[PDB]
């Protein structure tokens, strides 16, 4: 189990231009945000890093944010894999709790699918590699008895070779129930919205991610019919649509056979009955057979 | 223009090969009056449109549109207009042959069809300028286009905008027609009533400018609002801002020039045709924007 | 417009941002120069114009440009004498010389566009010769291109209404042997047009001090003495050239470049040959 | 790693039996290099580039094929070409890659086939991307030995991809068989030594090609070697402004001077006075 480097809060402040909140495109250091903090670009010990300065951006407490900080370090100390983000160190000495990670040059899958800031669209070849890599990451977590609990495309990061790296382990748990229902509702399994804690919920959320990969559509869009991307499964099932109607137009290399194979995995992951969903090993196998 | 035999164009296009060019076929796209294919004629890359009534028009109307397109192209040459090279009319088939546009349509570049990189704000400004220059040329030369839409604004190797599709064009006192033809999502209210006026080209150009700002198609059945022109009323009623709709697939869009393009779009979209700017005013406003 | 406009020097100073010498590509007003003046971009009455800030050649240019109005000649719109200025209709695509060099990032001209430009330039020379005028300075810097890439012949300061002269004028790299010796004849305009045709085929300027051979017209000899072929020199910046029409244009250029002025085609034959080419 | 083994028969189907007509007229040939001819094709709906290797001796060529596969198995990066597969059946050797829609940097700088001149903004991004690719190779202890603009490929968005790893070496050593393209080679590489410092020198020549739009060598030009403009500028007989590519309209003087300073540093006659690739990346990052 990994022992991590302790960074001085002031060194992190220095290397992020005092946690410069302007976007990196403008000339600032802000890379993005999530429900549990703001991520900044840093340059420490001769290397570009990602610095997450923790902050309750969702309806959670100071103590809950501290328990998630501790949980994230514990998960990162136990879990190292080609398809998981790597923690370099942390800071707990100064004004705010910080986590320092190996920099992900291509940001999140969510942003690459939306082509945020004008980045070029991901090819079908790249999308297949990403789906396989994300499934491999989840498989490693599940094999090592960890439940992610927050699988979403904003938490699947992309490195210098567009290798998928699962991130955000603050809610991870190493069938039981909870009184604090947490997560992004557009991705959550029905049993997760009720408070159940199970690896089968990670599978369902991964099915939503696969629909995002196929369609390039966000999981929720208030101004779209259906508002929830997971509802396209019923549209296709009740023959009012085909996956061809929803395929992202921003690729030139997709083929109907492998797109239908990825859709079939997603459809299976999205079974409303948790016990009827494939386990991650079956997901991995089906995605390997796809290519 | 070169008069080809239909069989020569069958050879050029690999028998109008229906597979997309993206996978080594010849098909490039379709429209209301035919399907366009890629080909090579004497080492020149060309676009070949094989005419077909794909919308509700007669075969006699299609032949009239073919004759009209050739007439307009014989009279009108300008860097912001497509260039016709030839045609075929032998037998029961009609084809038009054009200089190939390596970047296809603005509609497809805005949707990043086939995985093309999203257009920068700087490029979008030059394309809006070029398209206005093309419409100005047509109006200066007493022609009403009647089919202004982003599928009809093509882009060459340097993203120079080229107005295309002249089959419905009319020589230009507002006249009326009994045959209402066009793409509903871009049409001015008076055009939907059958009026023929260059003021309607301005309106349709306003819709194009909203597509340029937002990256959204003029119509989407599974979207609220279904019609992109409806965002003007949303912004006017203050329930939304242009910032809420700006294309997020660019990082070089300054608030000032975006608001300046939106103001030209808003003016073009005036419900009352006589209150819209003319194309010369649209040109000067887009020139002042940059 | 239907009239020539007499402009005050103050108005032309104003519309050119005080004859701003910085090139237009950087935000100034300078568009080009060489020979008898600097040309600036101006904006008069919501219209872009070209303003040439420069005496005999000034009066001659106004005189010849008022008499010679044709679709393939540049259009004079006004003047200023109260520095001497000539005001012309703006040519949005600048010179053929600059478009062949892709100056300022413009895309290479296609072979199709190059054929249309060659035809247009020959039609302009035909109008001048039909109207008993000798250009005397035919070169790609003097072939301008409008908003439709229509060829417009420019620079009429040296133009003349076979005689010999004491003042040998013109651009050396384009000049016929007899023109270099003082002869004033339209047959020399044909020779210079042949050099332009080699520039169009090859995309190479007539002279390049940092190139071997420095002079483009020598290529005719390299090809004739079978040391090279027209294929070795075809501009690689085109994707639509075909061997047949390139050989046809080269043949016209070779005929234009006959060392013996009487063996050269006249402008009407040049027009006919370029018409048969396409 | 997992590279797909194609039969030569499948690759004939992919390339229309290696159709030698150029792609600009509807054929499959895209260009040649010192070790093979590259063809366009499709594997299902995927556009690919297929290099059919051709002569050096057959064993030397086979070694280069083997070395290419090993480098590609170990090195995956957005600024490196991506190998999809190969064919090694019979007496034919093919390498199959992800297609690069904008071809080579050398061809885009020359505007081959009528492509528009690259803007200064695009040239800056390409220089940075190419430096990122070289950095990744050097971090992975590989010396390229053949850095040149013909080996810097460009995708649909003009992302720079380093290619051709047949001559790459693992990591100062000396060699009897001197390989590379003379116009790009460091003096020490011309004397036979193998060092990643020579990759830096070659990259400096590429930077001069990006600034000027001129090929590294032109037998019908004065000076013949582009690297010689450095001395002309040093001895004040020419300026950076004199050599800036005139086919650009968006080139600001400050960042052109910043790229030229990087190029000059890379071209240091003394191998040990040259910046390493991390310093080149930092300098190029500061330039924008
Ligand atoms: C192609 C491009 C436009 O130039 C590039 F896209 C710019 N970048 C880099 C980047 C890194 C991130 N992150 C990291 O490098 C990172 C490393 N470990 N880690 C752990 C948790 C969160 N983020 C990270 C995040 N994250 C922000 C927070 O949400 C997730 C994405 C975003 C971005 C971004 O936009
Ligand atoms: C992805 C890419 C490589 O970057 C590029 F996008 C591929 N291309 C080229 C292209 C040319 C077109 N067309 C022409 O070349 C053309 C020339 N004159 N003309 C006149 C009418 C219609 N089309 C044309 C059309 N048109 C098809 C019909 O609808 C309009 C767009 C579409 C495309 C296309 O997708
Ligand atoms: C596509 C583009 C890059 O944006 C464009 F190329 C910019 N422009 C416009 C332009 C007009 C010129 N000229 C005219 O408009 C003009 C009109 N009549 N006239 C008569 C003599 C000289 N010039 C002219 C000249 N000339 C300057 C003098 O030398 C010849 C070229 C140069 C340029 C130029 O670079
Ligand atoms: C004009 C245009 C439409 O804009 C475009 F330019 C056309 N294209 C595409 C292209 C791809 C290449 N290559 C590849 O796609 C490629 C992919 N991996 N790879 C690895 C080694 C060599 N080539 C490749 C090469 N290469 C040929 C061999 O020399 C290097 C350049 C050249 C070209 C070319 O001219």
């Amino acid at each position: 189990d990994t022992r991590f480097h302790s960074f001085s809060f002031y060194e992190l402040k220095n290397v992020t231009n005092n946690f410069d909140e302007r976007p990196i495109s403008v000339g600032g250091n802000k890379m993005g945000e999530g429900g549990f903090g703001v991520v900044y670009k840093g340059y420490v010990n001769n290397t570009t890093v990602a610095v997450k300065k923790l902050a309750a951006m969702v309806d959670i407490t100071t103590e809950e944010l501290k328990q998630q900080f501790d949980q994230e370090i514990k998960v990162m100390a136990k879990c190292q894999h080609e398809n998981l983000v790597e923690l370099l160190g942390f800071s707990s000495d100064g004004d705010d709790l910080c986590l320092v990670y190996v920099y992900m040059p291509n940001g999140s899958l969510l942003d690459r699918l939306s082509c945020l800031d004008g980045t070029p669209p991901l090819s079908w070849h790249m999308r297949c590699k990403i789906a396989q890599g994300a499934a491999n990451g989840i498989n490693f977590l599940h094999e090592n008895h960890h439940i992610h609990r927050d699988i979403k495309s904003a938490n699947i990061l992309l490195d210098e070779a567009f290798t998928a790296k699962i991130s955000d382990f603050g809610l991870a748990r190493a069938t039981v129930m909870t009184s604090r229902i947490v997560g992004t509702t557009a991705y959550m399994a029905p049993e997760a919205l009720r408070g159940e804690i199970t690896p089968k919920s990670d599978i369902y959320s991964f099915g939503v991610v696969l629909l995002e990969i196929i369609t390039g559509l966000p999981a929720v869009d208030e101004h779209r019919e259906p508002q929830l991307l997971l509802d396209i499964k019923e549209e296709i099932e009740d023959e009012e649509k085909t996956i061809e109607d929803y395929i992202d137009k921003k690729m030139n290399d997709a083929d109907s056979t492998s797109v239908e194979a990825m859709y079939s995995v997603a459809s299976q992951c999205l079974h409303e009955k948790k016990n009827k969903r494939p386990d991650i090993k079956k997901v991995q196998q089906l995605l390997q057979e796809m290519t």
